[PDB]
């Protein structure tokens, strides 16, 4: 293990992650043994308990008490299932904070803190919405999930417009309620782009939002990333900046590569500092000497001299990550078997704040169907692949959040799923009709932290 | 005949532009006419582009007119064409000569943002319906300076609620870092004024048609919009944040507008008000400026509980303003516009449009996509069925998005945006379409800058 490795924590996220994995993967074991019983008298009752012992719930009794005139109807059952063990995995989350990074908690009032010594008073992150990312911020960087903003986008390419405006609310919030902290304090907003690449198999297993070439997932990051930037730079008088952090992982390690940047941003793409050489360069080291070599690597990596706090945040997120590494190591072998996308269900609207799992779901945003169909299509291809191929239908998740203090955004949030919804039964009537895809509807309240709510279903009884 | 508060020159120079771009509209079809008698002459080609040069001030299409004699003269395209490049022409005179006098910079729209921080108020938002019978509410009914107010129209004035508390946290942050309109710490309110209309006329069938023609259930729902956006904001911030609200309606036969004035708090009866009519006849005889302070008295009487002295003094001049309109509408109208119902010459859909300011001009539909715009934009293409199509002529579709010329990429994103509203039209549409009763021009404009709309895409291909 490295001197660096956060060992328990290493623990505690695999227990998490075995766990949540183990809930959904259990179904299809279950229904198989169901399905063998339905000729049974007692097939009902039979089946409830077998459910309950094994899921932990029960199942729609109109579905188990009507198997005898069609036959049992699975391909309804297994998406039921995944939307019922969605929404306990999504329940316990915010209930049980598995992370121990909620708002409040010790880690995240810790990090806040440190990001503004730093030098910065707000972390906005995009990654790739790639399935196989979703725990970036949680395992990889091991950051608390609210001291950060994460939003997600196919290949990490962000709303350049919409960031803007995420950055005047930012400083509206310094300026009234010197929240983080006072506006005239000289920090700035820090936005990320987190792009990935396949180590192992780098000509198929890449981002596919750019044809699986790291340049272009790469340059398309920092293209937004510097736009970003520049809008600012034109949009308001006086100093009027933001910095810059353009970042990789490899989906088949977790290693992340920095493209340490100078004081304005000036980032180089040709040129990186991968975790994995930092892990080798420290792994004989002392825990407080290693330290420091990963600090001098970072200086040393910039593109030109480099921002002081810019240097010690990344040295601190090189460190967090090297305990990825290892985690990979300990429990992967040191690469995924699930390389490429394992995905259980399909996640359209917002970025989902609960779900901080590896290949757990394959997220597409959107805010209309009309809009990013592309992006949503190439999900249904995926779970064609991975559960039409078997019989079973593609489970679809539509969130939105809305701001429960606006009166009626609840009302508008629920609709505006409803408006989704009959746009997927739409676009997909052949796999709808013959029962191969289901939604769920639910919306998320974001002005304070309690779960999602269920608002309903293409299953209907 | 005229009302001392009346300003004539004014109503004479508005009358001579509504008067030059209606007329340039009007006089599409009898061209069209005239080509058409001479489809199998000779010089069919060359007395064709003359006429349009003379008449129109631009040129037709050459392989329209030059097939004409085998695929016969494609009217349905020739009259698309035409009104989209007198669309062109009249969007660029306003932006190039100003019309309304109402420019950024012009002494017009410094005087008013000076009266209106005055009265209380850092900024002005209006949401009129999209109706084009309401189009020239602000730059005729109320005589505002157009580039002093933020004009969102949406049908039955419908305003998107969390998108209004941005706009508000926008304006707030520029004044906190640049004191634009004003310091952040002065004690002024940003206003959102619902504006909803109905016709004295023929109240059942004339009114607002997102509202079933119902001038009370208008009036009402603007309202209900107007608490809303102040709930927003009261519930959003810290430290008492708070805004201003100003319901109010116009009729659309005679443009007197009726105010429900409110008390300090936004407080406002639906069912009492103060129309522009009776504030007209109460001060008919009398000198300018006892005039002024009786439209004063009225106004301040007419207040649901005790009204804010700052909005008892902008109303007053709402009311001075819509008294020069009401005798507009009298001297050159006859007193009722003879097109109560709908006229526009085109439907205009996306961003509402900066430079239309005119009656009957645009039955407009606010969308981002066609997937949340579709009613509405179904309600103007069954219009244009009566208008256009009944007759054998095409629905000309503009499509505008607005977007900031300081984002890089911010054109091309509003271009891509206009392409995939085209898309989504035609689909929508496929029968029109396809029979050539149906086209679109796209437009984008950047909103950094007092600049002409840019044409980037038709229907119209060759
Ligand atoms: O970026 C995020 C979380 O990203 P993700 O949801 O993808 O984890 C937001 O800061 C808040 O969570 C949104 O609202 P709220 O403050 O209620 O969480
Ligand atoms: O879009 C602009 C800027 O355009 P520009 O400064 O280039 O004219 C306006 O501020 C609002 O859209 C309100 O509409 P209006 O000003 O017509 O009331
Ligand atoms: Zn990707
Ligand atoms: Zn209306």
């Amino acid at each position: 293990m490295h001197p660096l490795t956060d060992a328990s924590a290493n623990d505690a996220l695999h227990a998490y992650d075995t766990a949540v994995k183990l809930a959904f993967d259990r179904i299809v074991p279950v229904l198989k043994r169901l399905s063998a019983l339905q000729h049974e008298d007692d097939f009902v009752g039979r089946a409830q308990a077998i459910a309950l012992e094994e899921l932990g719930f029960p199942l729609p009794e109109p579905i188990l008490d009507t198997a005898w005139v069609s036959q049992l109807d699975m391909r309804t059952l297994y998406a039921w299932c995944v939307f019922e063990t969605y929404e306990q995995t999504s329940e316990a989350f915010f209930r049980d904070d598995p992370l121990q990074g909620q708002p409040g908690s010790p880690s995240a009032e810790a990090f806040d803190r440190f990001l503004l010594d730093c030098g910065f008073h707000l972390l906005d992150i995009t990654p790739c919405a790639d399935g196989r990312l979703a725990h970036a911020i949680g395992f990889g960087l091991r950051l608390p999930f609210s001291s950060v903003r994460r939003r997600p986008h196919a290949g990490a390419l962000f709303d350049v417009e919409n960031t803007v405006n995420r950055w005047v609310k930012t400083e509206h919030r310094r300026y009234r309620e010197a929240q983080p902290n006072p506006a005239h304090a000289d920090t700035r907003y820090l936005k990320v782009a987190l792009y990935h690449f396949s180590s192992l198999d780098p000509q198929h297993e890449g981002c596919a939002a750019h044809g699986s070439d790291d340049a272009l997932a790469a340059s398309c990051g920092l293209s937004r990333l510097k736009d970003f930037q520049q809008a600012v730079e034109n949009s308001f008088c006086c100093g009027a900046s933001v910095d810059l952090l353009l970042m990789g992982i490899d989906t088949d390690t977790d290693a992340i590569r920095v493209h340490v940047p100078g004081m304005d941003g000036s980032t180089r793409l040709d040129r990186w500092l991968d975790a994995r050489d930092v892990y080798d360069a420290t792994l004989g080291l002392p825990p407080d000497q290693a330290r420091q070599r990963v600090s001098a690597l970072v200086q040393e990596a910039a593109a030109s001299v480099p921002d002081p706090g810019m240097v010690t945040l990344v040295a601190r997120l090189f460190e967090h990550n090297i305990s990825q590494i290892d985690y990979v190591r300990q429990f992967h072998g040191g690469a995924y078997d699930d390389a490429g996308h394992a995905e259980r269900f399909i996640g359209v609207g917002i970025g989902f704040k609960e779900i901080h799992l590896r290949n757990l779901t394959y997220f597409a945003y959107m805010d209309t169907v009309e809009e990013g169909a592309a992006d949503l299509d190439v999900g249904v291809k995926i779970f064609k692949g991975l559960n039409v191929s078997r019989g079973l239908p593609v489970p679809v998740v539509v969130r939105f959040d809305y701001h429960g203090q606006v009166p009626g955004a609840r009302d508008r949030a629920v609709r505006h799923c409803q408006r989704v919804q009959t746009a997927i039964e739409s676009r997909y009537p052949e796999l709808f009709q013959q029962g191969l895809l289901h939604a769920l509807l639910t919306v998320r309240d974001q002005d304070r932290h309690t779960p999602a709510e269920a608002v309903g279903s293409t299953i209907v009884f």
